[PDB]
This record gives C-alpha cells, structure tokens and sequence, in this order.
C-alpha cells in the first residue's frame, strides 16, 4: 500500500539554510529553481558557458560553472538528459562533493543502474514531477502544481528523505500530490510506461492502424482523424474520470466495439510481448543498448528518426493540421 | 481529397427549410441549438417528456418524431443506432414526402441498411468528428469541430449542397470538412474506435498496468505511467504528431519508443486489426450490436459490470479523488 502525501506531510522543513545549485538550466532546471526561489529558497545555477548561462543571469540567478556551483553548495539537483549525466558528474561534480551535502535527480537512471555512484557520506534523493518544465513552472505560478514521486537511494545524513519532501514542497508538487517510491521502482516502472504504452505502444498502435486503413484503400486524411486526431477527445476523458467517463460519453457503438475488439487487437500474446520489455529493462539491457547507442554517435537513434520524418501519416498529418486553425 | 471551408459552401440550401431534429440528448442539442444560431428554421421530434420537457424549456417548437417529421423538410437523426431502424419505420418513415432530405451524422444504418429511405428522398451525412457537448461549446466560442459529410442517394439534385449547409450552420466549415462516402465513413469511423482510439487504447493500458502490477510494482504508481501522464503525449501528438511529441521527451524515452514499440505492437497485432475491420466490412460486427440490443444487451451488461471491477479503475477513482484540477 501507499498513500498520497501533501503539505501537511511534509514533517521537516530541511531544505531551511541549505545551499541549493541547480544543474543545468534547460525547461526542466528552469522549472525547479524558479519555483524553489519563489518558495522562499537560497537558490544558484551550475550550467556549461552559453545561452542558458547567460539567461540564468538574466533571470537574477547567482550563476557559476557547475564545479563551482556545486562546490558553494549543500543540495545539488541535477537536471541534465541521462545520456550526458556520468560524464557531467565525474569531471564536474564528483571532485567537488563535501560530507553531508545532498545529490537529487528526477529520474533515476543513471543512478539505479549505477553509471552514477555518489560517495556514501553523501545523501541522495529525488523529486520526480510527473510534467515537463513548462508544467511544473506555470502551474506553481498559477498556485498549484505537478503531482511527483519522490524517494532516496541513499541516506548519510538521516535528513535525505525529509530534503526530498520539501524539495518536493518547494517546486509545488506538495501541493497537489506526492507519492513515495524507491529508485528502482520509479526508473523501471518509467521506462517501461513510457515504451510499452505512453509513446512506443501508442505511436505504434496509431501507426498500425493507419497502415491497415490505408492498404485496405481507405484515404489517409480521413484515416488521420480516426486514429489519431480524434485521441485527444478520449484520452482527455480517461484522464478526467478513467474507462468508466469515456466509456459513458461515447455511443454505445463505440463502447460495444470497445469491449469486443479491443481484446481481439490487444491478446495474450501482446501482454507477453510487453514482459519482455519489462525484463529488459530490469535486467538492464536496455538501459545499455541507450548508453551504447549514444557512445557510437547515436546511430540507432540516426536511422530511427529519419524513417519517422518519412512516414505518411506524419506528412498527411502535417498537411491537415496546417489547414486548420 | 482537400479541406473545405465556409467559402467552398457554395449554395445555402437550408434557406427556405423547415427543419426537424429528431432526438435531443448531446446530440442533438448540439445540432439544434448551432444551427438555430446560425438561424435556421428548426423545431424538435422526441417522445414524452425527459428530453421534451427540456427541448420545451430551451424554447424549441417541440413535437412528437411523427408530427415533426410530417412538418419538416429536412430531417436530422440523432438517437443510438441501434433505435434508429424502429423508430424510423414507425414514426418517420410514414411521414415523409418527396423532395425532403434525412440526415445523419453516422452512416451506420443506412449503410448496412438496417434503414431505405425511399428513393425521391435525399440522404446525406454530416459528421462532426466531436461530442456533443464539444459540437455547441466550441460554436459558442466562435469556433467548431471540423466535419465529414457525405451524400447515400441524391433524389433532388440538392443533397450535397444540404450536407455542405448543415456542416456550415453547425459550426464545422469554421474548421475544415472533408468529403466521404456513407460506406468509407461507417467502416473507418467503426475502425478506428475499435482498433485504435477506444478499444485498443483501453486494453493496451490496461495490459501494461496489469503487467507492472502482476510484477510486483505498486498499482498507484503504475497508474499514473500508463494512464495519468498518455495525455501530455497525446496533446503533443495532437498538436505536432510523433514528430513534436518526440522532441519533447527526453532522448531515453524517445529511444524506448523507437525501440519497444515495435516490440508490443507487431506485424500479429497488425493481423488482428485486420480481422477487425473484416468483420466490420462483412457487417458481422453490426449484426452482432444490433442483436446484443434486441436481447436486452446481455454482452454489454457484462462488459459494463466486469470494467466497474478494474483495479485501474479503483484505483484511479481514488487517486483522481485525492487530486483536485
């Protein structure tokens, strides 16, 4: 079991005197020390020369290289891709770490499948909004928020899990909903959404369908709208109020055929496709198949983009959603 | 086939016309109430009284389906489906005349002719790809929901230019409409529920969630990675399709779609959807609805009891209670 957690369960406000660098000042870095500044937090950015240096100071961020910024301070939140992360951490971050200082991420990756091993002197934790940037950073501007998982993977000081909470507090997830994990689970229960359902299992659900509307000789235009463009309309209902909302607002044809064919496309045998995704992930060969493809110069990644810039219900898509408004 | 507009309406031919909406749930208010803004002669054919009594009260000359019909030039069903064929032969049917036009904004019963209309009568097709709420809400606003419309049998030489009014007075050609056929419309729109927006999405999430729950992985979480976060993606998608959904993730999410998609979703899956639209295209599907109903919908009674049971709908229930917006 697992209850969700809020302001109120945020026992210790821990991040109070703390020093907080921010790594990297992407929409994600953005995010999290605007909300935290504005929470009332002593926060500095460690970002790489360039534009978003420059806007960091822009904004009235005390900003830094990231070894000097992690160097000034106590809790460190790194918001940089995964793929670039171990390198970030040995070269910038490692050499200046002190006893007692904290470690955050938002996703577990490189620390669950240890490319990343941080001194055990030093806690490590993590916030995990479940939005992108924009998101957490309008919505806490608007006085609410994004709902996060947070957890700790290890903890020195005794402090690391009452940091995340008000970290957590801090960026405004506290104020609509917080869910304690741990590093493992957080890491393979996100990868494996977000590749058997949210984008690998949908896009290529969506894209199935249009192949066999449009080699049955059904027109792609139209073919568009049915399997892709009328989505939002459902997914915005599940969203709201589960299958059962959905399933109330669309006519009892549609909902019959939802109960009938659904199984018929989505077997026994797809569900044992998807454990294989899952085992994948945990035993870590996708999580290295990522790492070697970005080493080699992300020729996989290459070859995959391409061929989706070329498939025709993205470039019917394009046409459609030009001529309209 | 190219989008047309307001402009491509070349002939007002609901000038001049009587018109009855037969039914007045979502549906048919949507399409009466547009297009009595949009100025159009409409009254209401329903039965006694919840549904009478509110056509009553929004103001609507409202009679029964038979003395509408027996007044009306043109006349709009927009009951279930599978009412439809009783309700036209014994209330509608007896009252029409030559030269009026009836219209639906679903193909199903004409074409797999459950219903003939006789041949010096027009029928014709507009089908806002929305809800009903979705049909006036968006009108309100200045805007609409773009539309298919289509021509069965053309008696008077003007069923076209009625389809291509109707979509113009309900808002659609505000947006863009696009031109079928009775056949192509049933078959795709039955399609693309079933396979892809309503029946496959529903079991590919509920697949994924019992996979992560049946490994051991906490449910609340689990149902925030397959169900809570699909609408951020399906926005992007709906917005800028694979293409602006995949810039937006991050790289190892985006590589994980690349990768496992295919991996869920295969050439097997591709077959089963197929079957799908073969029993579509054969009219299995529809007599199988249409005797489910004439049974007292036994199939459906099951299916709605046995989804009310869904742990990912328990839980979800009771996670969406816990958040506010």
């Amino acid at each position: 079991t697992v209850q969700m957690e809020y302001e109120k369960d945020v026992k210790v406000a821990a991040l109070d005197g703390k020093k907080i660098a921010v790594i990297g000042y992407g929409s994600q870095g953005h995010a999290h020390a605007q909300n935290l500044r504005d929470s009332g937090r002593d926060v500095i950015i460690g970002v790489e020369p360039g534009k978003s240096f420059d806007k960091a100071k822009e904004d009235g961020f005390d900003t830094y290289t990231v070894a000097e910024a992690t160097k000034l301070a106590d809790v460190i939140m790194i918001l940089a891709p995964d793929e670039i992360q171990q390198e970030l951490y040995e070269a910038e971050i490692a050499p200046n770490l002190e006893a007692g200082n904290a470690v955050g991420f938002a996703h577990g990756f490189n620390i669950h499948f240890e490319f990343i091993k941080v001194p055990a002197d030093v806690d490590v934790f993590m916030c995990a909004p479940k939005g992108p940037g924009h998101l957490v950073r309008r919505t806490y501007e608007e006085g609410f928020g994004v709902p996060a998982l947070y957890a700790v993977y290890q903890d020195a000081t005794g402090n690391a899990k009452n940091i995340a909470m008000d970290w957590c507090k801090g960026v405004g997830a506290a104020r609509v909903g917080l869910l304690e994990t741990t590093y493992k689970e957080e890491t393979e229960e996100d990868l494996f959404g977000e590749q058997a359902v949210l984008c690998g299992g949908l896009t290529a659900l969506i894209e199935a369908g249009f192949e066999v509307l449009t080699e049955a000789g059904y027109a792609p235009e139209l073919a568009y709208f049915e399997v892709l463009h009328e989505m939002k309309l459902i997914v915005d209902l599940i969203y709201e109020g589960g299958f059962k909302k959905m399933r109330q607002s669309i006519s009892n044809t549609a909902e019959y055929g939802d109960y009938v064919s659904g199984p018929r496309v989505i077997t026994e045998q797809v569900k044992e496709n998807m454990k294989a995704v899952l085992a994948d992930i945990q035993n870590g060969k996708f999580a290295n198949d990522f790492v070697n493809d970005y080493k080699a110069g992300r020729p996989k990644l290459t070859a995959y983009r391409e061929q989706a810039a070329n498939l025709e219900i993205e470039k019917v898509g394009a046409e459609l959603r030009k001529a309209m408004p």
